[PDB]
């Protein structure tokens, strides 16, 4: 299956740029970490990236499979660690990744040189492999990153480094998968200038989704919590 | 009603810098609090930032009223963490700081780039909503710092960093609200050389404050101690 | 504590206003003051708001106290007059109404103006200072209003006055604390008019009440007969 | 001799304003009204404005004469209507106020444009003619106003009205004798502001006064209970 083959091709259709949400695991239980990714699809979000930080693994693929059970079109990638995938095999890591329903896999401390084994093991198992393109990339590791990913390609966040349209401009020349520039923390100004600069999306971590997914227990109150800053930042993707 | 206007107008007459001390409450009772205050007040502050750490926070906010009404000048600023102001709602907050003459508000764990529901609540109820500039802050993180904030604008505590002549010269340049170099814990000499690279003045904690706060319950014996303390502070300032 | 908090939270749960009736003590004992307002508590009486005429008044704070004493949660107002206060402090008689468990105290002849040492006190002694907002208040007399007060804000008696709409609109615009209109007395229509303009709930004196209060000392008989009356004032707060 | 023009003499050398309370005369007895009155020039009051409302009138100045032989330098004003002095002749009541040593005369009910006979009388008897002056008063009132009056200019209590800084301004270009804001009931902050747009200090009346007046008996209490009130009132006009 391709959700995020799916779901870009329906943002297009309505010009729209993608808002890709990154929360990480780790703190709080099941019950809660459940809340807040379901709290922030109703607010808004048009895909999901969890982060498995550097609960146990184990239970954080139990909740991936709760996650893909309650939302099954909704594409969700993984960011981790290569010392979790090396933990129980490489090849053994993107089964369980198939058999959960994940979408995508970024593993942040491997590089793009020595991503053989990974990305690999991901076709081998219907999952897309993610790249990280710095600001300043050449012309060849844009040709490679265009050619070894797939579902999208994750542009790191800024802070010689090339203008986001040129970027963006050559990735698109590329054939590479649709470009998501990430943040960590961003404002709807800086999701709207990604998307002018052509970006098919952003993808941006934050301290306030933290914050409230700690002191906030309630489902009404968390709603409400969230929707005032999601929306802005789905509304700058329109 | 802009308290910090006046002040940095009445301070500017006369080339002085502004001396504000940074008290967190919650340690002793309401009483040994306001008289605290009261002292630093008589011993020469010219502003008053009180925090509400990471006594209950109704009882702080009861404080606060008891020190506007005792003190109806002086500008009255509150450091506190997003926790307390989700645990009944943003606007609620705000709504309340108002009521009880808070002057500006300091949500000390919210970045720039999520604090749109904070400034605006801030905004709506006539309270300055104050920003934390970096060291390093880029051109567009001082444009952005320069715009949303009001009131005076929180320097971080030095410990690549643009030294403070640069940064104030072009705060100044992007209309911010006077720049006020914080410290934590600091020395008359470092308070003088702030203010000689263009800050409009200092917000320093102590170590000090807080060992007099306890300690010692006679007005008498604190107001000598604090003056020791106090004085050559604002003495830095002239 | 905070009582009127807690009653006003419940209430708006239940989409319902408060029904307070005000009762002056001084008249009969008090085993037959205690049988009346176990009476009005038990027949429906939301809060109390009890008042020392212009019985002794260290026997009115005694019966405070019995009645504080049986009814733990129920908020208790006190209305009385500035002679009393001066008789042996403002702050020792503050003390007097927080050590009885007193939730608020309206001092009726002191206008806003002047009340700066009654509020005061009130706050140092956790009691909610009362204030009467008039039928004709400017905006400033709103703001300071909605300043000072806590717990609950008077609307005086109706009989340019400004329509009860407008009035608690703006009230709630400055974070005032929940308006009650007062009457002196009442018709359940009257309060369903109040409620549905905005009103918090209402504060009523009554006739019945003190006829009943004299004339009747069977508890079967007292409860029977003031249920008559009260069941429908508070049926027109739902 | 003239008590206002040294007054004002002093309090400008001193950056301060004036606050004057008035009392009226008719309640109690000599000797409560004597404490009354000597314990608010204890308590900070620069002078003191006595009305006479519409004891007898005759011991109303026995009174006068005693709080002029006890306090010399006070600048002591009346406040009554016409039927008192055309009781027993306009030039004789003026005669009488010289004689026990009132400062200055407002006669309440007279117009401008009737009072004539008032001023010449007061002129020639050394004594000040004070004038009222409302918000709204045209370029022409104001000339009048500057012109006939004396010791200081009484500007009627707000609550089209121009603003007070405007209004103030005027008067100080017609060489108008100092204005000062009345107000029959007024709060600290309220003076601030009249003296901060200018005004050369306030006159309020007060209900906490009146109510101290009766009540209290006890000169060591009455000195305690007004402090409370006055202080805050004329730490205002510093």
């Amino acid at each position: 299956m391709e959700r995020y083959e799916s779901l870009f091709a329906q943002l297009k259709e309505r010009k729209e740029g993608a808002f890709v949400p990154f929360v990480t695991l780790g703190d709080l239980g099941i019950e809660q970490s459940l809340k807040i990714i379901d709290t922030l699809i109703e607010a808004g979000a048009d895909a999901l990236e969890l982060g498995i930080p550097f609960v146990t693994p184990a239970q954080c693929f139990e909740m991936l499979a709760i996650i893909r059970e309650k939302h099954p079109t909704i594409p969700i990638g993984l960011l981790m660690y290569a010392n979790l995938v090396f933990n129980k095999g490489i090849d053994e890591f993107y089964a369980r990744c198939e058999k959960v329903g994940v979408d995508s896999v970024l593993v942040a401390d491997v590089p793009v040189e020595e991503s053989a084994p990974f990305r690999q093991a991901a076709l081998r198992h219907n999952v897309a492999p993610i790249f990280i393109c710095p600001p300043n990339a050449d012309d060849d590791l844009l040709r490679q990153i265009a050619s070894y990913g797939r579902g999208f390609t994750y542009l790191l966040s800024r802070a010689a480094a090339l203008p986001l349209n040129h970027l963006v401009a050559k990735l698109k020349e590329y054939n590479a998968a649709p470009p998501l520039q990430g943040f960590g923390i961003s404002a709807p100004d800086q999701v709207k200038a990604a998307i002018d600069a052509g970006a098919a999306g952003a993808i941006s971590g934050s301290a306030i989704v933290k914050i409230i997914e700690q002191h906030i227990n309630e489902p009404e109150k968390m709603l409400a919590a969230l929707k005032v800053f999601v929306q802005p930042m789905k509304a700058a993707t329109r």
